[PDB]
């Protein structure tokens, strides 16, 4: 599929699956997460076929959780947070 191994190899304009870190405290403005700090999060960009009307866009399919260490009080959880990570991308 259109994952990062499919298109962190060939790196073209198609839609393809594109690196991208997100951190919790600058872009998300989250401070509730202890660890990690950021994430390796990915995005959807590039062309898709062309139509007169209505031509489709590059969106992200397949998702994964991503696993984060917080606190309630000063009791750790360990807990997967879902659908943080873009795992492929196709043209919707």
């Amino acid at each position: 599929a259109l994952d990062a191994a499919y298109c962190f190899r060939n790196v073209q304009d198609n839609c393809c699956l594109r690196p991208l870190y997100i951190d919790f405290k600058r872009d998300l403005g989250w401070k509730w997460i202890h660890e990690p700090k950021g994430y390796n999060a990915n995005f959807c960009a590039g062309a898709c076929p062309y139509r007169a009307s209505k031509s489709p866009s590059c969106v992200s399919q397949d998702l994964e959780p991503l696993t984060i260490l917080y606190y309630i009080g000063n009791t750790p959880k360990i807990e997967q947070l879902s659908n943080m990570i873009v795992k492929s991308c196709k043209c919707s």
